[PDB]
């Protein structure tokens, strides 16, 4: 009980995109995908001025050329990855820093801009760093210390 369950939502939706690339392997981008389509995802997007049309076109170009093959089996078991791995913690990271006791959408945000193809595309979408960690901080102000 370290995630929010629209977190893991998004990450178990991750997974099922990872299996449709032939991955075995959860990748941030896998990730990033299934939280642009969420319903929370999406909507924190639009708040925060990122295009949604240019921000599926440069997933899913990133996707295609990062598959590695036909879907895998449905029974198929999917693990995370190193790159993951350090999403996950990063995303726990920020969650503990801004005192969300359990990673919500924003902060596991906030973990994938750490991995170099999903920053490239925050850049292209006028993502900066310096606007996710504005995320984070008006979240720690809006909920813990609301006017």
């Amino acid at each position: 009980g370290k995630y929010l369950n629209r977190t893991i939502n998004i990450l178990n939706a991750g997974k099922n995109i990872a299996k449709s690339y032939g991955h075995n392997k959860l990748k941030p981008i896998h990730i990033l995908s299934a939280l642009a389509k969420s319903d929370y995802g999406s909507t924190l997007f639009k708040e925060n001025n990122v295009n949604a049309a240019n921000l599926k076109e440069y997933i899913d170009i990133a996707l295609e050329q990062t598959r590695a093959g036909a879907p895998l089996d449905n029974k198929s078991k999917i693990v995370n990855s190193a790159e993951v791995k350090e999403t996950l913690a990063l995303a726990e990271a920020a969650a503990n820093k801004y005192k969300s006791p359990k990673v919500d959408v924003e902060h596991l945000l906030s973990g994938l801009s750490n991995d170099e193809l999903v920053n490239e595309i925050f850049n292209e979408v006028y993502l900066t760093d310096e606007a996710i960690k504005a995320i984070l901080k008006r979240k720690f102000e809006k909920t813990l210390v609301p006017r």
